[PDB]
């Protein structure tokens, strides 16, 4: 049974085995963290989630430009988190924040569970305006895209995505089975 806004009970990481910061560390961009926190079903093929995402070290927000979530398969592609051009200030740390948005879950496991459509989240660090601090800039790569998957890895147990991939019951139907 299957109820539009149910919230799904079990939220399951699809690959939480491989090294996902061996990609960060290669690229010269600090670590970052992403776990998504919450999904509950809307309706049809969408769902509502809930990332939570955590930077190593604390970035204060005078250095970010524009922060947004890009590549999404849901009812908009890109989700605005941040950003001077963009007159969008929704977070208030580059480096702990959250974020919620709708996504088109449609690719199964199984007979029960449905794969999250993977997305990226696009960083502008030290320009525009935020350029004056880069004096005080300790952090590395400061223009980056970090991805979310489980379908892209080495031979070496590391991940060419940066965040794990994730799946949930489908409809949230938390009985399926
Ligand atoms: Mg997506
Ligand atoms: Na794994
Ligand atoms: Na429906
Ligand atoms: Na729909
Ligand atoms: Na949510
Ligand atoms: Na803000
Ligand atoms: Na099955
Ligand atoms: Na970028």
């Amino acid at each position: 049974g299957s109820s539009e806004g149910t919230s799904c009970n079990s939220i399951v990481n699809g690959c939480p085995n491989l090294d996902f910061n061996w990609h960060m560390d290669q690229q010269n961009i600090m670590q970052y963290t992403l776990d998504v926190t919450s999904v509950s079903w809307v309706q049809d093929n969408t769902y509502q989630i809930t990332i939570h995402v955590k930077g190593k070290e604390n970035i204060d927000l005078k250095y970010l430009w524009s922060l947004k979530i890009i590549g999404v398969t849901g009812p908009k592609g890109t989700v605005q988190l941040y950003g001077y051009n963009e007159n969008t200030y929704l977070i208030d740390n580059p480096t702990d924040f959250t974020a919620t948005f709708e996504v088109y879950a449609t690719q199964d496991v199984n007979s029960c569970q449905v794969w999250m459509p993977n997305f990226q989240i696009q960083f502008e660090y030290l320009q525009g305006s935020a350029a004056q601090y880069a004096s005080s800039w300790q952090w590395g790569t400061t223009s980056f895209d970090l991805s979310t998957g489980c379908n892209n890895y080495d031979n070496q147990g590391h991940s060419q995505t940066d965040f794990p991939g994730f799946y949930w019951n489908i409809d949230c139907d938390n009985n399926c089975g």
